């Protein structure tokens, strides 16, 4: 029963928990929706867990573990509850949610610049200890300060650094990770299938991540950012984006320069977002050459140092606030789609997308190029298998405030518009998917239904080789192995071999 998981967890030695409670204002309902950060998942008829643990240590992640699989739970793990899906909290099986707030410490070795980093830290709390450690220093990962390591690293980790030095996963050299047994597992003792596996075969798969060694990387003292939003009309904006993704994939790999774009009827908005590995001189002359039409004046170009860099390019106010880790931001329900392209996009592939957002100003879209340090690691380095030969990374968003609740079918119906109207410009044969990006439009295991089960293998491969492509065999040998008996398991994740 509950009163033996608990009992379990008490011989031990795990006593943060909480049970399930119907007060509204209970503890349970607090730490529950303290890690959810997309409003689309937290009205009250959604799943709820039978109990929150939040283990303190790796013993206590291994006993939890070991303690819930003497039941007949479903578990699931939470780091920074940023899955676009909700699937770090939800389960359409009675589930425990073991909640990884508590396991949040950093520890910088500046004397062989790696850091071990506890799963339930965020990037934003990464990016402040290093910041605080070195002015010489940085990582690689996502420009989201709230996301967690525990499911950023596990599905790869793209960034603005990306061109340069890779996925936060390409810069992961150990790992401690706990099995379905509570094994607790080094790089050395999971083998070198599991690790690679980790490294981007996405989160609640393998087990659960007490915590990732990563290598920290070098950054200059100042380096130089824009963030400046043109207003133009669309044939101004299509030919800006349609000569953008020229100039971004082929930057030098000391450059990145990324969009977010909207509309609302005859007034666009593109907000450039650059990044120079450098001094502004140099920065600016690159992108006066490259990049006349953009129009960015010399007060545009700000040296700051890479910490400040990072809180900037997130809209953050100052550094400081990377360190807070439930600073919301806005309180906006949204859902997302992505594409990976491999040849470039017509101008009037821009222009019906500007058309489209124009008559929907709760859209919006981002795009990074690839190329760079992206097309130099092999595509089976880690299991993110889109490394040469891809171009962009497409992002189309839809969000929405409470008030506007009553147009969410609307909303969606627009974002499902879009993507098949990029279609045919995208990739093809499979269209190409993110496993952070997780989209279950694209289907999904019900692990309970025996029919299913048995044809799992072909029935994931929808997905699979979208985020995997042919990477996918590997994980399924790599899933096999470190967890024969699916005990992480959600409707997307690699199926054991029967
Ligand atoms: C910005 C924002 C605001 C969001 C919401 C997502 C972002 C983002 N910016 C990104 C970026 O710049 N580059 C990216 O590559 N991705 C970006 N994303 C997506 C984001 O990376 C993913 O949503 C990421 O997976 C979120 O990680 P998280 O905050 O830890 O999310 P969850 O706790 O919901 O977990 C996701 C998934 O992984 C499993 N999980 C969590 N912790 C685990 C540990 N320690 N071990 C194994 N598995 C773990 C969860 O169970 C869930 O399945
Ligand atoms: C289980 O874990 C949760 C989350 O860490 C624990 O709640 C946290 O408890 C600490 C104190 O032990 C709180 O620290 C302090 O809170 C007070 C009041 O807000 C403040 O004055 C201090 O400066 C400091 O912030 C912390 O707020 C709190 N976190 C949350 C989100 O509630 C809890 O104590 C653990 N439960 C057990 C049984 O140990
Ligand atoms: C199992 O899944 C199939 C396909 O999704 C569905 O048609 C069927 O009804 C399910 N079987 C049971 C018994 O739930
Ligand atoms: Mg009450």
């Amino acid at each position: 029963a509950g009163n033996d998981l608990l009992s379990c967890l008490t011989f031990n030695g795990v006593r943060n928990h909480t049970v399930f409670s119907a007060d509204s204002d209970s503890d349970f309902n607090r730490f529950l929706h303290l890690s959810i950060q997309n409003p689309l998942f937290q009205n009250s008829l959604i799943s709820k867990p039978s109990a929150i643990i939040l283990p303190g240590s790796k013993e206590e992640l291994s006993n939890t573990i070991r303690c819930i699989r003497k039941g007949s739970w479903t578990i699931r793990l939470r780091s920074g509850g940023a899955s676009y899906e909700g699937l770090s909290y939800t389960s359409d099986t009675p589930f425990i949610l073991i909640d990884l707030m508590n396991l949040n410490r950093v520890s910088i070795d500046l004397e062989s610049e790696t850091a071990w980093v506890e799963s339930g830290s965020t990037l934003g709390e990464l990016y402040y200890a290093i910041t605080e450690s070195s002015s010489k220093l940085g990582f690689t990962a996502g420009w989201c300060p709230t996301v967690g390591t525990g499911g950023h690293i596990s599905g790869g980790g793209f960034g603005m650094m990306s061109r340069k030095y890779g996925l936060a996963a390409d810069n992961v050299v150990d790992a401690i990770l706990i099995d379905a047994n509570g094994a607790i597992l080094d790089r050395q003792a999971m083998g070198e299938d599991v690790f690679w596996a980790i490294r981007g075969g996405g989160g609640g798969v393998w087990g659960a991540i007490y915590a990732w060694k990563i290598k920290l990387l070098p950054v200059p003292e100042k380096v130089t950012v824009f963030r400046v939003t043109k207003n133009v009309a669309i044939d101004e904006a299509t030919s800006l984006l349609h000569k953008w993704q020229f100039v971004a994939e082929e930057l030098e790999e000391d450059f990145t320069l990324s969009v977010l774009g909207g509309a609302d009827e005859k007034q666009v908005w593109l907000t450039m977002l650059g990044f120079h590995f450098g001094l502004k001189t140099v920065a600016k002359s690159t992108f006066d050459l490259l990049f006349p039409e953009l129009g960015l004046v010399e007060e545009d170009y700000l040296e700051m140092s890479w910490g400040e860099s990072f809180a900037y390019l997130a809209g953050l106010e100052t550094v400081s606030q990377l360190n807070n880790r439930f600073l919301k931001f806005d309180e906006r329900a949204f859902k997302t789609k992505v594409d990976l392209t491999k040849e470039p996009l017509p101008s009037k592939a821009f222009y019906g997308l500007l058309e489209r957002l124009s008559k929907e100003p709760n859209g919006f879209i981002a795009l990074n190029g690839f190329g760079g340090q992206m097309s130099k690691i092999s595509s089976d380095f880690t299991p993110f298998p889109h490394r040469s030969g891809t171009r962009l990374m497409v992002e189309y968003i839809v969000a929405w405030n409470q008030s506007e609740q009553k147009k969410k079918t609307e909303f969606l119906d627009w974002l499902e518009k879009v993507y098949e109207f990029m279609k045919p410009f995208v990739s093809k044969n499979p269209r190409l998917g993110y496993v952070n990006h997780i989209d279950l439009d694209l289907g999904g295991i019900d692990w309970g239904n025996k029919t299913v089960v048995n044809n799992a293998i072909e029935i994931s491969r929808s997905w699979g080789e979208s985020y995997f492509l042919s990477n996918y065999e590997r994980l399924i040998r790599a899933k096999t192995l470190i967890d024969p008996n699916n005990v992480f398991n959600h409707p997307q994740s690699i199926p054991p071999m029967a």
